[PDB]
């Protein structure tokens, strides 16, 4: 049981995401694995979960 | 049981984020696994979880 | 049982990150793995969790 009259509703938003970037310099040598990312914006109701960022096993 | 008369209602809202960046450096070596991330801006209202960073194991 | 009349409600709101980053440095050598993260920015309104950082188990 729910009821709107008039009801100006606003449920998971997301505004605005400035990411700007400039010279930046990223080298990766002699790893199991690079995992690198950038802008993740996400906008959800009802879930189980979200961005997942996950490595793995190296060696040398 | 639940009503709205108008009802100005915000619920799970992001406004904004500015990540402006520079000249940065960053190097990885002999690592297992290098998990660098960015910008991470998640909206939720009903959920079992979030944005997850995780690594594993490494060997030398 | 829950009735509004003419209210302005928020719940679970994010107003502004500023992170405005310059010229680091982070240089990682011989570990068993990095987990380095940045803005990590999340709006919520019933859940069971948040942005979880685990790293994972190294050696030498």
């Amino acid at each position: 049981g729910v009821l709107y009259v008039g009801s100006k509703t606003k449920e998971g938003v997301v505004h605005g995401v400035a990411t700007v970037a400039e010279k930046t310099k990223e080298q990766v040598t002699n790893v199991g694995g690079a995992v690198v990312t950038g802008v993740t914006a996400v906008a959800q109701k009802t879930v189980e979960g979200a961005g997942s960022i996950a490595a793995a096993t190296g060696f040398v």
